[PDB]
Order: structure tokens, then sequence, then C-alpha cells
């Protein structure tokens, strides 16, 4: 348990990602929570560049950046279940969509709260919706009728996208909008239940209300 430590603020979609990956591999680890109002000295020592979490410490060495940590876990604990796809093209597509989610979609969605006027808010909400249309189509092609982006088993792209689901739901609730409905994202609604109920996910997955209330707490 001491050989693997995960530094992280909580709740956080980015911190969720290595927790799910460690769960898939059944790797025991200690979760070292950052707490509001300070940055721990271990955080400052382990991630001097970004000073953020997650940080995985393994063999006395820190590994930063959520997705990079996920790949590291997949590669190091290779006898366990595969997290990335095995085919190079499928792997490239999984990486492509995770990069889209982290670079475009999620920053857009969390900018909604700070929109100045009404039409800017609408533009951001429209962009989150167009992202979900794109991911609905990616899910159809990736899943091939199976339950996950990863196919029969949960995979890298499930972790990347699924980690955001709670925050999507909270932002839906706080803005009175429905961005996964049933007309626009039928596959993703189903996948959302498969993901949030998965045994490697459910005990680290946030209750929507908890996120909403936490956003209210942060408002400072």
């Amino acid at each position: 348990k001491s050989d693997v430590k995960l530094l992280g603020a909580w709740p956080s979609p980015f911190v969720m990602r290595p927790r799910i990956a460690l769960n898939i591999k059944s790797v025991e680890y200690e979760f070292l929570e950052e707490t509001l109002g300070s940055k721990s000295q271990l955080l400052l020592e382990s991630n001097p560049v970004h000073k953020k979490i997650p940080v995985l410490i393994h063999g006395g060495k820190p590994i930063c950046e959520s997705l990079v940590i996920v790949e590291y876990i997949d590669e190091v604990w290779s006898p366990g279940p595969a997290i990335l796809p095995s085919d190079p093209y499928d792997r490239a597509l999984a990486r492509f969509w995770a990069a889209y989610l982290d670079e475009k979609w999620f920053p857009t969605m969390r900018n909604i709260a700070a929109a100045k006027d009404e039409e800017a808010r609408k533009a951001l909400i429209d962009q989150v919706g167009e992202g979900l249309v794109l991911l609905e189509d990616a899910f159809s092609k990736c899943s091939k009728g199976k339950g996950f982006f990863g196919g029969d088993q949960i995979g890298y792209l499930d972790i990347a996208f699924g980690s955001f689901l709670g925050w999507l739901r909270a932002i839906e609730k706080m803005n009175g909008v429905k961005l996964m409905d049933e007309t626009r994202t039928p596959g993703l609604l189903k996948w959302a239940n498969s993901f949030s109920s998965h045994p490697a996910v459910k005990d680290v997955f946030p209750e929507t209300e908890k996120l909403v209330e936490f956003a209210k707490v942060l408002a400072k």
C-alpha cells in the first residue's frame, strides 16, 4: 500500500482517473488528500511545474498529468486488464478523443459559470452540446454495440470521459439545461449508467448534489 501513493484534491474528475485505473488493476494505494486552503509541501515538491493534482508516487518517483498517469498504470501493471485499446489505430482514436475532451470540451463547459452575457453563455452551452453529439457518434463507432468505449470492458476513453459525468450533471442542474437527453445522446445515456455502476468506478463516483453543493462552497 505504501509503494503506491496518489496525491489529490477531492472531488476532482482528474483525480478520479488514476483511482479508477488503480481499481481496474486491483492495485492497493494510499490516497493522500489535498485540503482546501493550502498546497501541501509534498504537492509543491512532487509537481513544481503545475502545482496541481493528481500526482502518483511510485517507487519514490512522482508522475503527473492524469492521462499520463493512466497510461503509466496500464503499462506498469501489464498482467492486469488492458486499459488502453490494443490496436494502434483504436489507441490513437482513444487518445484523440481524450485530448479533445481535456483541451476543448471540459474547459468550455466550466467556462459557462463565468460567462458575462446571455449570448456568450448560450454559445458555450451550444459548444458543450456539439461536443456531446461528437462523442455520441464516437461511442457508436468505438463500442461496436458493446457497453463501453473500450468495448466489452471499461477502457481509457471511458475513464477520460466518464470522469467528467458528475460535473456535466451538476452543470446541467445549475443551468437548468439538459445536454444528454435521449434524442441527442441515446448511447451515452446508457453508457453513463454502465460507467457509473462499474465496480472500479462506483465507489469513487460523485453524487450530483454533492458537486452542486461543493460548487456553491467554492464560490469565493
